[PDB]
């Protein structure tokens, strides 16, 4: 038994895999998947809404959204 909250939690290891499944990402995929966040998955949850990425895509401004 080794307790004690210190240091540092993280699931993103090596970026090489995925960070849900964590699946072997080849040199094409390690690119195709990384995300914007900071995280990268594969090609099954390379999306955003897969891994409810954090990140917010809608930018550049902002606007009235109820209509
Ligand atoms: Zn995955
Ligand atoms: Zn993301």
């Amino acid at each position: 038994g080794s307790s004690g909250s210190s240091g540092s939690r993280s699931k993103q290891k090596s970026r090489r895999r995925c960070f849900q499944c964590q699946t072997k990402l080849e040199l094409v995929q390690q690119e195709l998947g990384s995300c914007r966040c900071g995280y990268v998955f594969c090609m099954l949850h390379r999306l955003p809404e897969q891994h409810d990425c954090t990140f917010d895509h809608m930018g550049r401004g902002s606007g009235p959204s109820s209509g």
